[PDB]
């Protein structure tokens, strides 16, 4: 079931492995959109099904008139969402430059509707999204426990654990609100929100002689809507519910990148998204140290950029990965018949690297999120 | 040779200021595209206009049926023809999806014609192209002297030199390599030289108790290509002249599809925007180090996205700019006539009391030789080889 | 049949040996075509068999006219060609000096049609030899494992191992391509690779908060060398190679005059022009002259006079080691005791018989193959399983 160079390893020793590794200077975790699922979020499949069910006419027109995809893919549920958005953007630019009014009218709906649905799927609660007592909710036991656990495996003189989320929902300040923790992200002041690099150099300390982590918003923000005038601002999850999200979701007007969000492969057809560059440069600088550690969970395999940086400097004897993939046996079986898509071949390459710096563990029920939470032990004063 | 209000100024002060600024731990130089115009260089605009004039039969379809450009815009040289072809790169897929065969043929014919037109005049080596390191020719001998100025100005225990090239050809790079120094162009290797972002933040030293330089190509490459390797492969020129450049040189009408990686195309494909984004990131954020002096020359500020990026990159408070305008008198006369956006903006910038901006309007003093001479300097090798070789019968 | 002073040793002793030798200041390895038979390639035996029964004129002349060989040796297939190559060089020298004409032509033909076959036995793949991403085949997994193990075992304060190749192909560089490994073999360059004596002290560093390499010392030159009048070796890929300098096999015949640089011949002074070769030997001598340094030999065919003489003179280093994995150990000793022996087999027999415990000869047979050698080297273990 588990193959590591033809040998066998036990999780009992891996417990001590994690416990000792976390004591190393660098500590972090590289998650994805899988975490949102644990809190009740909607996966890509659900969003695609909703879009295809709520707009049958567009699907039929695409199937018949132009045949960008075949009905076989739809029958087998092998439809990708990002490719559709990128195709829509390129066709929209073609229309805008060719001045085809009807194509512009029929394509200024696909983009606007797609982004409206993306935003609607971003929220994890619905009408409760405007309700307060956000920390007090009982569905965030995951984040509430995990933030403290990451910060509470330390003794004075160590670093700040880093949590990686790649979802629109502002779901990380909520557990922080519950526990009073401050997941810093380089912003100061409530009434006004702005970015400053120096703000990243603040850490709590006992004066008469704290628990917090740090934030990398790789997947943009839900309310940093750039007005194309050199501005960035944030509006609380209950205040933006009426100001501009309501206007752009109910006024049925022309759609642009009103609030910056990138769910499609086409990234820099609009070149004013600077969170991309800053966050990715910081991510690149992170692995530049020895005695390094990191973990992965709740993340798929479709990220060209991050998954190039991953193996970029896995040629260090201190950077590691503890990567799980429940659908690894199926991927291997599919590849054995000739090969798969980008994801299958990428995971095969990741698993087949001849190093011991990496290891893969599976088994199905044994690799659940609750199991990942339970693996972390309680710190011991006298080991 | 800087004028401000009609009073003469000495070049010694500017030379001393430049020398003082060059001592910073973060310094670099840039070479303009027009500097090579005097050494047989060519611009894509000239070939584009020559081809469009020679074949006006297709012109009607290019604008009326596609509207990527307007006749006024095409004639005014206010277009990004590279972006025109890049947009054709997706028009091809649009037609294929729509089964628009006639437009597909039109796009393919124009792409191949423009490719061959640009290629045939860019060989500059005849049938001996595949010979490696053909920079030994005396045509660029003078340029070598310039490089000699970058060796005696580097003191021990100082930041290593940085090299930035603007052209997309290796004519200057072949010479630079022939001088006998190790330069990295973002890749490492001999047979299959690939892209690796780690090398952007790594240096070299001696493990036991030293000089490294970085070559930054600002126009991609004529060598960078993609043989379905899912990566970027770079090699020497010979196998390039045998693999895919041959047909681009010889075949009149021959294209295959979205396989190669140049010259800033296929961005919508995931496989080519990644490296370009990495290079843009490093270019824009390399000035993040303290004690940095940056010089930008030859940029028209005519691109919306690049203009916005430059405006946002004002974070560095130690930026200096020098602008050479060979037609300053013409701009002044035009302003005197109540006419002329770019000309008015540059005139307004030149007509303000800001000492950190340098303007040169000598006209005939802006030549390449004058610029080389302005740089500071300290203050028959092969002749006998031919005789010795000839003596031995 | 295992005998070491009438006693035996357990696996723990060998494991401690491997751990200590790897953890010493320096590590050693030497690679030859010995066990390169199980990868689907070809051996020189088939090449010689084809050569004898495909060129009747020269074989008949040698048997009858030249008398430079013996029929019995050819029948037994135990003859050597390297001595014949040296004899060809000497014959060409004398014939050129004396101003003979026909013999000049015949010996030029012999030399060129022998160089052709010398280069012809370094493909192992066929037509697909000319492509990129060459490190994507089943024949390099063991090479990848060995290189990763040899490059990983250098904790802080420990340098990269030195590797010796002694064949024609570049399988190891091709295993290097696939893992971001650049096995610095004495040449660093893209357009022109020139020998810089100071290139041995260059490596990557984590300047602002990949350190993999070795020293693949080449003492046979390289198949990928083409010698120009400029006294420099610009270097090419496998496909560029197949294109521009080894297409003479089919189109043309016997027009090769000192382009690529590889010599099976025993003599090292007919090819005296090179002086960097003495620098390679000097690097070997620097290797021999340090304590806690070990050399491992797998693939050496007992065919040197300079390097092996340095081995004898250097084995007197209190820590230099010399070990060979050669299954035919009992047979050679028995044959020597029976009055046989080869040109150099007596030398290895003596080195086994040398009274130095610094050198120990260990066999086993099936466990002494290149696969076992690759599997032997373990990875560094800092965080993983420990003791106490
Ligand atoms: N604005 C910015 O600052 C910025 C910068 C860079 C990137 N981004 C965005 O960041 C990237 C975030 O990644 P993403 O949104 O494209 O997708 P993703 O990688 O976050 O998720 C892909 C999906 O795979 C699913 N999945 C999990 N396990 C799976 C399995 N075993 N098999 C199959 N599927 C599985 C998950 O439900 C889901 O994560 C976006 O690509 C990109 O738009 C934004
Ligand atoms: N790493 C790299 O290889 C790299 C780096 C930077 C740019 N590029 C190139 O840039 C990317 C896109 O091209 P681009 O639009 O940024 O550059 P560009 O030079 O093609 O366009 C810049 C703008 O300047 C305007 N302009 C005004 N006056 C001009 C003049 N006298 N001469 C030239 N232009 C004048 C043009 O209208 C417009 O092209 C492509 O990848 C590639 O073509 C590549
Ligand atoms: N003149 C020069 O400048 C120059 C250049 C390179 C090497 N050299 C040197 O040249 C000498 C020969 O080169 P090498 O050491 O690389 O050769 P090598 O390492 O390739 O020798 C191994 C080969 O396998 C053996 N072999 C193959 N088939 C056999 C068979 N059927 N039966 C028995 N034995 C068989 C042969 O002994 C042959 O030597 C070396 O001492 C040394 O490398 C000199």
């Amino acid at each position: 079931s588990i193959y590591q160079g033809g040998n066998k390893l036990n999780e009992d020793d891996f417990r001590s492995h994690v416990y000792s590794l976390c004591q190393l200077d660098n500590v972090g975790v590289l998650l994805g959109a899988g975490a949102s699922v644990g809190c009740g979020g909607k996966t890509m499949k659900d969003v695609w099904k909703s879009f295809k069910q709520n707009y049958p006419e567009l699907l039929g027109a695409l199937i018949d008139k132009y045949l960008l995809v075949s009905q076989i893919d739809s029958d087998n549920n092998l439809v990708n969402v990002e490719l559709l958005i990128d195709e829509a953007t390129k066709f929209l630019s073609v229309a805008k430059t060719r001045r085809c009014e009807d194509e512009e009218e029929e394509f200024r709906k696909i983009l606007s509707s797609l982004y409206k649905e993306v935003t609607k799927a971003a929220l994890l609660t619905g009408e409760q999204f405007r309700e307060k007592n956000q920390g007090k909710k009982d569905a965030f036991k995951y984040h509430k426990e995990l933030i403290s656990k990451l910060i509470s495996n330390r003794q004075p003189g160590q670093s700040a654990p880093a949590i990686f989320t790649t979802n629109y929902d502002l779901a990380l300040e909520w557990a922080a609100e519950d526990l009073g923790i401050q997941l810093f992200n380089g912003f100061s002041g409530l009434h006004t929100r702005q970015f400053y690099p120096q703000n990243f150099d603040l850490a709590f300390r006992n004066v008469n002689a704290h628990y917090h982590a740090y934030l990398y918003k790789l997947h943009g923000s839900l309310t940093w809507y750039q007005n194309d005038s050199l501005t960035v601002n944030e509006v609380s999850a209950s205040q933006a519910y009426d100001e501009y999200i309501n206007d752009i979701i109910n006024k049925d007007d022309f759609y642009r990148g009103q609030h910056l969000i990138y769910p499609g492969a086409n990234k820099y057809s609009h070149t004013i998204g600077f969170v991309y560059g800053e966050m990715f440069r910081r991510f690149g600088e992170f692995i530049s140290k020895p005695q390094t550690a990191l973990f992965i969970n709740g993340f798929g395999f479709g990220d060209y950029h991050i998954n190039r940086i991953i193996l970029g400097a896995l040629l260090n004897p201190s950077f590691h990965v503890v990567i799980y993939y429940p659908e690894l046996k199926e991927a291997i079986t599919k590849v054995s018949k000739g090969g798969g898509s980008e994801a299958e071949k990428a995971i095969v390459t990741l698993k087949n690297m001849a190093f011991n710096q990496v290891t893969v563990v599976g088994g199905g029920s044994k690799a659940y999120f609750n199991s990942f939470v339970e693996h972390l032990p309680y710190p011991v004063l006298f080991p």
